[PDB]
């Protein structure tokens, strides 16, 4: 059978500075000031996804250190999920092309979709995000902890 890799499996320092072309996706995405604010300036977001041998689903956390925005959860590819940030409810699911990982959102409030992808090779990780037509892209090194 098929070799296969998840070059995105593993633990993710997002890089100094903002993502490529955020001033536009936040004016196109109508991204809140509030959102904004865990993006701009010092403030790092960690990222981490693993997969335990014996269980059929992954896991992903987030966390932004400094602040309380962190995100726990498990998905299974092409299932949806449901998460809720401030009252407002966020369907996703995941899924695979080749070594890429792909998480389609809608959030029905807002009648807004994304599309994320999560492109690695060794310790580099480039996420990309498009919506209301906009990409962004933000780049992350690889970190044990
Ligand atoms: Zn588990
Ligand atoms: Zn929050």
């Amino acid at each position: 059978s098929q070799w296969t890799g998840k070059p995105w499996l593993g633990k993710w320092e997002s890089i100094d500075g903002t993502p490529e072309n955020w001033e536009a996706f936040v004016k196109a995405a109508n991204i809140p000031p509030k959102d904004q604010a865990l993006y701009n300036g010092k403030q790092k977001t960690l990222l981490k996804y693993w997969k335990e041998a014996g269980e059929d689903h992954y896991h992903v956390q987030t966390s932004f250190p400094g602040t309380e925005h962190k995100m726990e959860t498990s998905f299974k590819m092409g299932q949806e999920g449901t998460l809720s940030h401030d009252g407002v409810d966020l369907k996703y699911v995941c899924t695979e092309d080749g070594e890429q990982l792909i998480t389609k959102i809608n959030i029905p409030s807002k009648n807004q979709e994304t599309i994320v992808t999560y492109t690695a090779t060794g310790d580099d990780l480039e996420q990309t995000f498009t919506s209301n037509g906009v990409t962004g892209k933000r780049w992350y090194k690889k970190i044990h902890a």
